[PDB]
């Protein structure tokens, strides 16, 4: 009961074979994975930015054709101010989209019934929602509501009635104007693919929710994408490459599992035999231990890989379009099988320093994380609801993280204080307020927090490092 | 005497549980306390958020409505370079005001008497303003000014004579519209709320007090907001939930106070016993040792949160309307309320690292403070004067400081560089002295100064780390 | 001789005290001085702003005036590109000119004779210059150049000939118009000053020196400040405060040079008591460190601070006007003022770290200074003719040192590199030969400078902390 | 056998003169040679920059010729939405290249024969690139495309039937005007140069290859610089200040040779002495050791000089235009030879702490660097294979390698979240893909890779640093 079995577990692939005569399998089809992975990655991007292109270009198109004096950049600020403003963009809207074929320099057909649920068969519908009742009188700051929404929409067929559309402005909600167009998205020939059939649901939106006198107007889009009934194109490996990569992943599925099955054996073996020789229940964390981190990971990246590569076939056979999840899977599978390589540097330790200190510190940086979180959280929500409504980096929860933690790390510092210059929040002590927090919050978390978090990780460093 | 009191005074909520029966009430308290404070913060920034909305979006519609030829984002440069220009801006405020009912998306009602001091019983105002004397005559180096100033108003009242005006350009000061319009804030029904009368006072301003060719125009606005005198909405828990808070915090309040009072007689009652046992007037610092920050911390942020949530009442009972410090009181409130929860984590060294530190730390680091202040103080009264004339970032004293202080951080070099670049001070020496300022400063202040504050705060940390 | 006396000159002003019964007659005028200074800083930048923004504004007024569609902004991309719109600029500049007067809303005064050396008594000058033979003859490949500038003017006078105005596109190389307009400082009466005359030089450049088919058009002025011949105004202790300013300086001035030289005996009287009692000739270093380097910083701020001080009684009696060197003089003293009362904290070594260091480590940060400045000023001679005529950041020599000083500090990097990506420097080369550039900078400053640098200097600190 | 040669190899130059009487001739050199190749460079930039500039500013002034409505900045969103604007932007181009010669304030001239490969000996070419067969007919869902590409040409020729032209929209893929101009860069004069003759390729490209809608719209430049034909200027030390460096370099180049001989054949006589005193094949990285790395790099640094040195000769000579190329040899030498006078600062210790701190730390760097760079490339591919599509700053891998570069360095954080706020990724699972991303890469290589390389590089420090 020597058990040199356990000394060749725990062993280098060279070690391994210098030992056993043991080809190192799993080290090469590293390589070749990541390899394969990459190049698939690659192709599956082609064709994910010709589809992601085409979507934007054409929202792009329709805000110039929909929208009356669009242009560009002024998404946010785009509004009318003037009761005549708005007659004149909803019926250039209505124009526009009657007039399309004729101007138009990508070929769209309509969509009959497509003006959605208050179009009865419409491919246009224009609607106004108002209050059930509305008496706004602030001459005698009296008002008398119903706050239920009434919708009225009119129907445009293409080939007048709209132009006679009457706004109650007093108690007007939002005006929406709903149609869909249907384009070929042609330039997937140049990707050896057959080009698909998009039909774009286009919002556009006048919203007075507000009542503020100030109208945004936006435009919206939502894309469905489906085979053509009838293509023909006079007109690759892609399939065949996928196949090798489901290949080489499930080898390496195979391999792992095998590795960790043996693994788990003999820790079994060792702790019974430990049973025997010292006291029973003796060992604990340690069973643990003998499990491989590295195969645990690269059996899930495989995982993920594989899904992928069966979601890419399906995409291209047409069965489904969600580029956005397949690219997720394989861009998140090819990051893990680069970062698996390393797996063959922690056994020198020359090349393994991060690995280890990472380690050695997770457990102190994470009781030490502990410890910030709650005064971060607490600097997010305060600023999310006191700064939100002046500051244009606290609009939302997630936007008052991201400027947090960039300025955790130094960024964007003087404009951040320079946006609550500009307007004064309208108020001294909202100002005044915003200074305090803002040099507090990067004062303390500069340089003590983040000088101890660092004094952790270099200190880890230095009980790993031999000297 | 063996006073296992005091023993049992020092103890964590767990180890006061397993010796004597004790149910941690205030660390439960902190956690529910920590829920319903957030909750009602994230409750009361919705009103919040809907009523900053709202004066904003009124004061860009009134800028787009009343400015001639304005557009977003100009609002610094916007000025009037001829006598024409200013003469048709005026006119069309006016004219724009006078039929507002026609073009407005908002609903408006004029103000009978708003027009302000100068207007007697006008709802419009138009008042210029000049030297009661002046004689400017640049062609014979020769000026006679009485520099008293003459306001001279004309009285405008909605369904002229103020097309007549003539503006004495050559000693003119200013030119004002002051009205007042009057709206309803509609969109509080979201929120389950009536909505308010809310009247704005606007200012627009022609500023010819630099005397030289070009004259900014501004529009700016005051909000004041009531209740309506005849509300009817066909149409909650806010009150019931905010009495809620306010009984958790005075729970924890009477906890607190209870706590410190017994800590004081314990400090009391060792004190004296260690006047019998050794010396009498031994114990100084340890005194002030026997009680609990955490608990202060506690009692304050509980009063800042009662105080926040009887405003908090009182304007959703309309009798007042100050959202600004009602909303820093809550937004304090919760911060310290989550930071107040660190108090559990002081027990426990290895979650402690911060704390301890800092409490090592900070008298040193005051002690370097006081000297980097004087520096830091001199170089903010040097760039204010020297280079705020020439330098968009130095206008003002906060400005500068703010400017320094994102310098020493590493944030916005290049830009503070390039700002003296661009003109080149219209003066070598001043941007030759802005070059050595700016070097001099980021030289010293990151390599030096925050290396030694660094060095202070890590040295602290290893003072506190056991190894 | 036991020279008690060199032991009570190293002392601190409150053992000097405590022993001699000494009052800290210095200490005290540091602070008086300290707040003396600061507000004469102050005040002088009231009018120093005052004076600096009337020329700023005039010269936005005059590009408004008599640049032809010019708008805020345009400042460097401002330029003609065909033959009409030259001609239509240059008319507009005349005619604006000629009727200026009866539109500007700042009150001019021509200049008779302003127009220049070309302008022969005449107030405006409109001269095109070319060479005197040119042939170009692209279509052949030929031309006949003879590069002599020759100058042809054209008088224009305030109540054309002008119109009739023909330029030599082919050989042209720039037109300039040239006029001057006087107006009076009037909001100068704002700080109970008298208003003074300005007079303003005009200079339109239309430049065709790249002959490159787009000809940049630009105005510069320059501003002349004299006293008025003739004010009369109807209406402080600003000279008695600066007297008291002088007094101040001067005493700490007197005190300085008495102490420096009762330090300078003390060291002789010391060094001959060494050579009698131990060998001749035996000190050295130490003759050197018997002198005080804070009373020679106090005497240099405090005869900073009396030019200063003199210059500003010069402006404010209109002898003359020079703000500029007398706002740097005023700053530079206020900031030398604020750090001498370091001065006093270096005897607590706890509140010394920050000075202890720097004497420390200055020799080691030196030495390691001249080795980096070679391989930085290589890299700034490199990127300055290399990437300069590509990249905005790397245009002159200055700019390329603030954009790798800037850069050694982590600031605008992604900036940098997409400047580079944008263009691609129209050269496969240059932008590979960039990336190399960048990176190698970068990476070279920032990890190993900065990381050295940073070493050394908290070296010195742990050589000077006790622990 | 003493060999005191073998010390003497290794002194320093003050030594190697106080032994031997030897004057420092490299060391006199490298001064000499550092001033006249840092002349050299700015003397070649000059006219490099008026070549760059020539260049740049025709293409703008071609811009603004030729794209209707070209405003400056709107490069990358300059596009038509519109049949009548693409027509109308067509017929501009080619209307204003019609009438050139009276309009353009640069000198042009015509190139017959110069409409590319598709214009038959004409000026102008104007093609339009469509489908073989197309017959997209989204109504129907059904397309039938044949994608070869039919390309048909109208020439244009300078003093109608382009006016003729009908575009296939539904299946155009492009539209293309070619055209040479020719014009002569007469600003060398002012460097007494000979102006050369540059002909300008133009190409004028509608891109609808996405077929989305919208069609971009560019121009593009290619630039062949030639000598005139028939010059003729009635007007240097340039070639003999390039000899001059060229003797320079080639005496360093001889000096530096002989050492390294001098250097190689003392190696082989040491090695074969221990050979013969001790065992034989004993020295092995001594062997190495016994070469001057420092000479190597002066060797190689005026070998690039000389081939600068004679390009610059060949472009002044007008027998080659390759100022990009020269520029790069010229620049990398003048850093090479700035970096190389640190080598007589490697034997004074005191100033070699940059040098010996690199010596020692480089082996361990490079093997973290291994480990680091799978991860920093797997985050590469994936985020610019994932985010490409929807974030500004991954549309390329060489951008992601700079934003990723960057972000390490903390540089531009805030605005590569907000990036992904503003547009949401189109789909909220992109967006928390990208918040997982950007926080992990930022977190790891921020707090824990840079921690580390820097507790590497200063670990080596400490070890070279003798306390
Ligand atoms: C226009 O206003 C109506 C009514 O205010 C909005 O309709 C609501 O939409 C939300 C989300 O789509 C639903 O949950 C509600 O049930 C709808 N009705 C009501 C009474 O709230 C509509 O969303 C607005 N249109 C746009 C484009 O914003
Ligand atoms: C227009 O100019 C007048 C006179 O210069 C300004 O009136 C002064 O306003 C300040 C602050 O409001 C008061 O302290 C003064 O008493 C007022 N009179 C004088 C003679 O100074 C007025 O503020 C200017 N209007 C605007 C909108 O700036
Ligand atoms: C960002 C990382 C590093 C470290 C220590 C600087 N740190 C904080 O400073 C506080 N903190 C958060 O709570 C947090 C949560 C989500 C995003 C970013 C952060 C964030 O910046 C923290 C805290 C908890 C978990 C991770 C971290
Ligand atoms: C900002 C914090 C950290 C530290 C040490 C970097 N530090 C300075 O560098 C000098 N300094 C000021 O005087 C100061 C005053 C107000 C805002 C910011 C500052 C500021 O940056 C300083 C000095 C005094 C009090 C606080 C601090
Ligand atoms: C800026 C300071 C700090 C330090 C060490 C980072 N450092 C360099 O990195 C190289 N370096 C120059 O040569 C230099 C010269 C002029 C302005 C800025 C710099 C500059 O950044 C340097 C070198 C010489 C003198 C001062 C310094
Ligand atoms: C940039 C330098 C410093 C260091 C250690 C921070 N580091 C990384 O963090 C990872 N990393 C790359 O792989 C890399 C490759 C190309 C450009 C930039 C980088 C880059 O930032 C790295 C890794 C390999 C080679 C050089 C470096
Ligand atoms: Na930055
Ligand atoms: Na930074």
């Amino acid at each position: 009961d020597l058990r040199r079995r356990l000394k060749y577990f725990f062993m280098s692939p060279c070690d391994k074979f210098r030992a056993k005569g043991r080809k190192p399998c799993k080290l090469m089809l590293q390589v070749v994975k990541i390899l394969v992975v990459t190049v698939q990655l690659i192709l599956f991007g082609l064709s994910n930015q010709l589809v992601v292109t085409f979507r934007e270009e054409n929202t792009i198109a329709f805000r110039h054709l929909f929208l009356l004096g669009y242009s560009d950049g002024s998404d946010d600020t785009f509004a009318a101010y003037t009761q005549e403003q708005l007659y004149q963009a909803i019926f250039y809207a209505v124009d526009q989209y009657l007039i399309l074929p004729e101007i138009s320099l990508g070929r769209y057909a309509y969509v009959r019934g497509g003006g959605g649920p208050w179009a009865n068969g419409s491919a246009l519908a224009l609607c106004q929602r108002y209050y059930h009742r509305g008496h706004v009188d602030p001459a005698n700051d009296t008002f008398d509501i119903d706050p239920r929404v009434v919708t009225d929409c009119i129907q445009v067929d293409p080939p007048a009635s709209y132009k006679n559309l009457t706004l109650k402005f007093h108690k007007l909600i939002n005006v929406t104007i709903h149609f869909q167009l249907k384009t070929i998205n042609l330039q997937s020939l140049i990707n050896n693919e057959i080009p698909d059939c998009y039909t774009f649901s286009i919002l556009i939106t006048f919203d007075n929710k507000a009542h503020s006198g100030r109208i945004p107007i936006r435009l919206e889009t939502k894309t469905h994408i489906q085979e053509c009934k009838h293509p023909s194109v006079s007109r690759s490996f892609r399939l065949l490459f996928d196949v090798v990569v489901i290949l080489t992943c499930s080898l390496s599925f195979l391999l792992c599992a095998r590795s960790l099955l043996r693994g788990f054996l003999l820790q079994n073996e060792f702790v019974v035999f430990m049973w025997r020789r010292r006291g029973r229940e003796i060992s604990l964390w340690e069973r643990l231990e003998f499990v491989n981190g590295w195969y645990i990971l690269l059996v899930t990246s495989d995982v993920l890989t594989i899904s992928g590569t069966v979601m890419k076939i399906g995409i291209e056979a047409k069965n489904l379009a969600s580029y956005d999840v397949c690219s997720i899977l394989l861009g998140t599978s090819t990051l893990l099988v680069w970062v698996g390589v390393i797996r063959y540097l922690t056994f020198f330790h020359k090349y393994n320093i991060l690995i280890a200190t990472l380690r050695v510190a997770l457990p102190s940086v994470m009781r030490f994380c502990c410890c910030v979180a709650v005064i971060y959280l607490g600097y997010c929500f305060c600023g999310w609801i006191v700064l939100g409504p002046y500051h244009v980096k606290f609009r939302s929860l997630s936007m008052v993280s991201e400027c947090l933690f960039s300025l955790i790390n130094g960024d964007d510092m003087f404009v951040t204080f320079a946006a609550m210059q500009a307007q004064q929040g309208h108020s001294s002590l909202v100002w005044l307020f915003s200074q305090l927090y803002l040099y507090s919050f990067i004062s303390l978390f500069i340089y003590m927090v983040l000088s101890l978090f660092i004094a952790l990780i270099t200190g880890a460093y230095d009980t790993i490092k031999h000297p």
